[PDB]
RNA sequence: GUUCUAUUUUGUUGGUUUUCGGAACUGAGGCCAUGAUUAAGAGGGACGGCCGGGGGCAUUCGUAUUGCGCCGCUAGAGGUG
């Protein structure tokens, strides 16, 4: 809650892991060395409701709560760092990744670099599914 | 050269060997236009370099998932129309 930064100086830098998976969105703010976190709200804990968690509202609503909770303690610039599912899943994020990272440029956190840690797999194990898929 | 024999014949009665001709064994020879068509846009083999997620054995690397050990903060997390 005591931050040493001179404010016309220099910034101070933390990281995002923007969760996006296809039913819940995590928005993770971490130091440098991703051990020591700071905030972690999610989007079913900011609307009750199962079916709307990856929501871009609830993602929203994420991104602003951690956005609040980071403004408290005073670090100004995050870097972001993008995470699907991964691994033998589907490698495409959801629909809360990008609101939640609009979300908090407008609520104004500084912008680092922007990568990728989606977990992809060089060769999985075999996909949750029979011979045939999720057939419905 | 070695072995066997049908036999014409010594004017006719008795034995042996040969000229003559027969079958088999063997040696020096003369000659052949002296004797092997080609290598199948058949096939096999050898040889040269190159190629190949061909096969076996040993070694080695990668990440994902699951589980465990340590730390930080939260009441939610999976999953579904």
């Amino acid at each position: 809650s005591l931050g040493p930064q001179v404010a016309e100086g220099e910034n101070v830098f933390g990281v995002c892991h923007i969760f996006a998976s296809f039913n819940d969105t995590f928005v993770h703010v971490t130091d440098l060395s991703g051990k020591e976190t700071i905030c972690r709200v999610t989007g079913g804990m900011k609307v009750k409701a199962d079916r709307d968690e990856s929501s871009p509202y609830a993602a929203m609503l994420a991104a602003q709560d951690v956005a609040q909770r980071c403004k408290e303690l005073g670090i100004t610039a995050l870097h972001i760092k993008l995470r699907a599912t991964g691994g033998n899943r589907t490698k495409t994020p959801g629909p809360g990744a990008q609101s939640a990272l609009r979300a908090l440029a407008r609520s104004g956190m500084k912008i680092g670099r922007i990568e990728d840690v989606t977990p992809i797999p060089s060769d999985s194990t075999r996909r949750k599914g029979g011979r045939r898929g999720r057939r419905l």
